């Protein structure tokens, strides 16, 4: 069993629940969402970080383990041109659960981003057996909120 | 050197040019988009059918030659759950180049889809050695639209 750690601190939501049918509808893959309430967001496994976008609001993973996430801050948050994030990871940089890749202002975000779910997706999902969806609150960096068995 | 036959016929146009993220960040994988002017999609290579989305507008191939692709018809056309476009082929399916897949209904889609622009990826990225994008227009099964190597 692999476990997915808490790329964010908040609360877990239903993937489906996500205004946004790419997500909504699981056409990447499927995870879960998070409802915000830190200042940042951390590798969620050790790997490789992939490719990080260039509005910083979004980033995908491969872990050594195998299984390849996309985790994406907020909704239509490109909209936002980069504002209130920093980046702090490189591109294939070589990280540890915790390690910090993005910051950001979320009391800015709060205030423009359409939405601040945070969609976090398993996009290796046809070499994987089993994704198990933890609930409640999470702490980033530290708390399971996905479990697979590969 | 393996050719990636159009899938569908239309002009090619950049993937970055797709109005949505996740094609045109390429966390799904890299390849070209086509902005159609047919009525079906059929296999871009020898291969088998993956998955054929349960809304019958988007499917998974793997060439014989070991790459996975990726066609998905439109942007965010899972929203119109099914309308218009009518499976033809089955998951597992054997195929050979230009076997048809699905068809669809340009003229209603252009009135209800966001986008008829149309995606075609290499979700395989880390395996391929080079991947040279072309250029112009594409006539369904004939048309090479993507060479690769390794």
């Amino acid at each position: 069993t692999i476990e997915i750690i808490a790329p964010l601190s908040g609360e877990i939501v239903n993937i489906e629940d996500v205004p946004d049918v790419v997500f909504a509808e699981k056409i990447v893959g499927d995870g879960i969402a998070i409802k915000p309430t830190g200042n940042k967001m951390v590798a969620p496994v050790d790997g490789t970080i992939g490719k990080i976008f260039e509005t910083n609001h979004a980033f995908s993973i491969e872990s050594d383990s195998g299984v390849e996430l996309f985790v994406h801050f907020g909704i239509d948050t490109v909209e936002l041109k980069g504002e209130g994030f920093k980046r702090i990871a490189e591109e294939g940089q070589r990280v540890k659960v915790g390690d910090t890749v993005i910051e950001f202002d979320l009391p800015l975000l709060e205030e423009k981003a359409k939405s601040t779910l945070t969609p976090v997706v398993i996009s290796n999902m046809d070499e994987i057996k089993e994704l198990i969806k933890l609930s409640g609150s999470v702490t980033v960096g530290e708390t399971p909120v996905i479990r697979i068995k590969k």
